[PDB]
């Protein structure tokens, strides 16, 4: 099972990207997301899309990020341009039969991410979005397969 | 060549989605994006990451998006939910030699979109992002081989 760490969450500015995150997590074979500012609203938007288009993703905001990301039971995963080559560790990680907590930010990413994370890992070397990068991770991760889930 | 059509930008709202629009056309092998709304700023800042990350992409803001989906010399890809299946039609596309055209909106398409397009096509038949549709969509064109492209 993935879950994902959206930290960097503004809710009076970013509620279009993270609900994009979140949707992308879900649509992409993650089973929850966590996010790091409260959001009802972001919440209901999400729960509407779930309970609409089917299947058991949850959604939890208001989350204390560095503490959910230090004692996850399973693979740290950080992406970030700075890091390893997704094809390079990859297989490692997915071979693993270890859960993963993977943490995309909003650019402005603190140290600790650096810090706790198992694996750093980029999506190309160059600038991307937080919503491509979680794409891409996911899709490489269920080897393209996420397309056959029914939710 | 891989063109982006990126439509619905809100200039005074929508700043931050369309920028990611355009670095991910970029990083994953687009040669080009078109906006349809002008946007002098997010011009700067993408040509700010063309000036620093390097290669020749390039970005037009104030576009006649009918006229150039309409016109395009080549395939007219429109990315929605509701289209064929990628995987049923990527390879046609991608062996076809010909120049692509892919059109993104946000959300709330013209019918014009569904007229025009040669192919409409689905990522997933879930509710995700331009971003996360693009990246999937530039990712299989390329068969994944966008990781090994030179800036
Ligand atoms: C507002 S974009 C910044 C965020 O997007 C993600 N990101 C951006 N570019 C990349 C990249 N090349 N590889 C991996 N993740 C990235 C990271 O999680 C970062 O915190
Ligand atoms: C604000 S999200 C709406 C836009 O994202 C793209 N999009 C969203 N969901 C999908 C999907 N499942 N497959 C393909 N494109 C999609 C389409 O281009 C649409 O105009």
């Amino acid at each position: 099972m993935i879950t994902v760490l959206r930290i960097n969450h503004r809710p009076y500015r970013d509620k279009r990207i993270t609900t994009h995150v979140a949707l992308t997590a879900r649509a992409f074979g993650a089973s929850a997301i966590l996010v790091d500012e409260r959001d009802e609203t972001l919440e209901n938007t999400i729960r509407g899309v779930i309970s609409n288009f089917g299947g058991s993703f949850s959604i939890k905001t208001g989350c204390n990020w560095i503490q959910e990301f230090k004692h996850f039971q399973g693979i740290r995963v950080h992406l970030t341009m700075y890091g390893r080559r997704i094809n390079d560790v990859i297989d490692e990680i997915r071979n693993s039969g270890k859960d993963v907590m993977v943490l995309v930010g909003s650019e402005k990413v603190p140290i600790e991410a650096y810090e706790i994370a198992d694996y750093n890992v980029s999506v190309t070397n160059q600038p991307i979005s937080e919503v491509s990068a979680l794409a891409i991770f996911l899709d490489r991760y269920f080897q393209g397969k996420e397309f056959e889930f029914e939710f």
